[PDB]
């Protein structure tokens, strides 16, 4: 295995309990099979916009499953698993915390651009 879907849903499964349990709320967290769906449709999404980065959707009538391989290698599990954390979040009016809001911004902004240090223009 390398990274698979439902090492994903789980990531972001376990976050969303601690969350879930902090506010008294007490509700309980989908199933890792329905996360995986969650995570399927989230993807589905970024499709869209910011667009493709390489995830391995099911095709036809194929139903994801939690052991499927996501398609992605695991350096991307913390940023598409905050993605996920907080849209799991926002289903139940919680609010994330400072650390996980900064966690998830900061591993997004590296999963979708980059910083390139070149000689200037000048130079060249
Ligand atoms: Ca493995
Ligand atoms: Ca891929
Ligand atoms: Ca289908
Ligand atoms: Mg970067």
């Amino acid at each position: 295995t390398v990274l698979t879907k439902g090492e994903i849903v789980l990531f972001a499964l376990r976050k969303f309990a601690i969350a879930s349990n902090a506010s008294l709320t007490d509700v309980e967290p989908q199933s890792i099979e329905d996360g995986v769906n969650d995570l399927e449709d989230m993807m589905s999404e970024w499709m869209i916009n910011p667009g493709d980065i390489g995830y391995a959707f099911a095709t036809g009538d194929e139903q994801p499953l939690p052991d499927d391989e996501s398609g992605l290698p695991r350096k991307y599990k913390h940023a598409v698993g905050y993605q996920l954390l907080l849209r799991m979040l926002s289903d139940y009016s919680l609010e994330p915390t400072p650390q996980v809001l900064s966690n998830a911004q900061r591993s997004y902004d590296a999963l979708m651009t980059d910083t390139l240090v070149v000689p200037s223009m000048r130079l060249e």
